[PDB]
């Protein structure tokens, strides 16, 4: 099914939640200490 040829439904906002999750994990390690 084309579910991200013309409208990527979800796709839009799922990455939005990783993004936010991410995040966090990034500014784990990199984020402490030097």
């Amino acid at each position: 099914c084309a579910v991200e040829l013309r409208s990527p439904g979800i796709s839009r906002f799922r990455r939005k939640i990783a993004k936010r999750s991410i995040k966090t994990l990034e500014h784990k390690r990199e984020n402490a200490k030097e």
